């Protein structure tokens, strides 16, 4: 009802990017940590220097934090951040609008024998979460918009709705619905193996939660 779906075509060169993403082979998935603790510290950047001018917008939630959660009995790991959140008009126009160019760039770097690993350099790394997840739900709360739920298992289109589900206060939930072969990044172990190599000077508080069971 009012929470009603409408279903978008992604750009054409995010359609295809996200295809080259999911069909190459390639074995070094673990790059999409980096890339989602990558936004997630910009975003949280972002709330931090906007909070200087106005400290209202903190209202919402003081804290600054990167959780990361593995769930085994539901294949997902979430990463949640208390950043600055995004718009309807992010999810829906912007955010594809921007990548456009990027993802043209990266795709023409690819053929001249770049590699994907280096998507991060081309503004487009959030897509790298279809290194490892099959569907990839995004729950997002920016201040003067109400929640929403973007998802997406790829095949060209995304579907954005209002959420009136748990309110995350401010911020974004990116839930990675992952790949039977993907199981690793269920493990905390695992998870913290690449914080380290990758990760380990964010300048925000990232907890790595240990899953319950295996
Ligand atoms: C809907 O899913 C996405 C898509 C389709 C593309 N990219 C991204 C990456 N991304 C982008 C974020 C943003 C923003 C808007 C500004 C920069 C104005 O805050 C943004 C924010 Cl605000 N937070 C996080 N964690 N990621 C962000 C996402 C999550």
């Amino acid at each position: 009802g009012e929470e009603e779906v409408e279903t978008f075509a992604f750009q054409a060169e995010i359609a295809q990017l996200m295809s080259l993403i999911i069909n190459t082979f390639y074995s070094n998935k673990e790059i999409f940590l980096r890339e989602l603790i990558s936004n997630a510290s910009d975003a949280l950047d972002k709330i931090r220097y906007e909070s200087l001018t106005d400290p209202s917008k903190l209202d919402s939630g003081k804290e600054l934090k990167i959780d990361i959660i593995p769930n085994p009995q539901e294949r997902t790991l979430t990463l949640v951040d208390t950043g600055i959140g995004m718009t309807k008009a992010d999810l829906i126009n912007n955010l594809g609008t921007i990548a456009k160019s990027g993802t043209k760039a990266f795709m023409e770097a690819l053929q001249a024998g770049a590699d994907i690993s280096m998507i991060g350099q081309f503004g487009v790394g959030f897509y790298s979460a279809y290194l490892v997840a099959e569907k990839v739900v995004v729950i997002t709360k920016h201040n003067d918009d109400e929640q929403y739920a973007w998802e997406s298992s790829a095949g060209g289109s995304f579907t954005v709705r209002a959420d009136h589900g748990e309110p995350i206060g401010r911020g974004t939930k990116v839930i990675l619905h992952l790949k039977e072969d993907q199981t690793e990044y269920l493990e905390e172990r695992r998870v913290k193996e690449v914080v380290k190599k990758h990760s380990q000077f964010i300048g925000y508080p990232i907890t790595l939660y240990l899953e319950k069971e295996r």
